[PDB]
């Protein structure tokens, strides 16, 4: 299937034990999409003071249209040194690892795979 509806945990920026994917824009977008498929990513939502607390490069989850079942259908896109790898709306948060994090909440998107 082209779109796989998933269900993030969202997590605070403060408890996340591994705060990146890697260490290229390749790497981590290939990581990003690897945690996805296996249930280990985390999302954290963006604002003032999330990001320089997070690795570069970022995984970022973007709106992809205007939201089948409750899923936002986003794409990922990712950012390093202030140039971003693929376009697409709005933010939905940064991708990083889960390894048991207790989450806030859960964010449902339908993920263009
Ligand atoms: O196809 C799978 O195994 C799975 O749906 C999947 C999820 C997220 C990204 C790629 C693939």
């Amino acid at each position: 299937k082209t779109h796989v509806q998933l269900s993030l945990p969202v997590l605070q920026v403060r408890d996340v034990l591994v705060r990146g994917f890697g260490d290229s824009v390749e790497e981590v977008l290939s990581e990003a999409r690897q945690h996805l498929k296996d249930g280990t990513c985390g999302l954290v939502e963006v604002e003032k003071g999330v990001l320089p607390q997070l690795e570069q490069p970022y995984v970022f989850i973007k709106r992809s249209d205007a939201a089948p079942h409750g899923h936002v259908m986003v794409e990922l896109v990712a950012e390093l040194e202030g140039i971003q790898y693929g376009r697409s709306g709005e933010t939905l948060g940064v991708l990083v690892p889960h390894v048991g994090e207790i989450p806030v909440a859960y964010r449902k998107v339908l993920l263009r795979k």
